[PDB]
């Protein structure tokens, strides 16, 4: 029961800084300017153990799977080689990317009847809201 408030199909109905927290990842003009279109279905999954996250978008289809607390090797959609770690700190889902000794956390939130996600990279940060699909 450990996600039951995430699980669900989400999707994203606003967003705030996207491109500039992209730019501070690393993202190339082209990619940037495509992704910040995408209006993406955030579509997150539990089974036993094992959560699922998934993303579906004209611009790119991803999917993570994963135990909370072990780290994984994770793809991103812009193409950086992450290690990724998620953990569940006070309800909010917390994920860390380290890639290149760089680092970037994203955190999910349920606030009211939204899923806000967060994401920072030193001091640039984006807020990603998503309501059920
Ligand atoms: C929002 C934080 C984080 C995440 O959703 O887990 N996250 C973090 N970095 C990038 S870069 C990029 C191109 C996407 C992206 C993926 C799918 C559709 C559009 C954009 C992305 C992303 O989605």
């Amino acid at each position: 029961h450990m996600c039951d408030a995430f699980v669900g199909t989400w999707k994203l109905v606003s967003s705030e800084n996207f491109d500039d927290y992209m730019k501070e990842v690393g993202v190339g003009f082209a990619t940037r300017k495509v992704a910040g279109m995408a209006k993406p279905n955030m579509i997150i999954s539990v089974n036993g153990d094992v959560i699922t996250i998934k993303s579906e978008s004209t611009f790119k289809n991803t999917e993570i799977s994963f135990i909370l607390g072990q780290e994984f090797d994770e793809v991103t959609a812009d193409d950086r080689k992450v290690k990724s770690t998620i953990t569940l700190d006070g309800g909010v889902l917390v994920h860390v990317q380290k890639w290149d000794g760089k680092s970037t956390t994203i955190k999910r939130k349920r606030e009211d009847d939204k899923l806000v996600v967060e994401c920072v990279m030193k001091g640039v940060t984006s807020t990603r809201v998503y309501e059920r699909a």
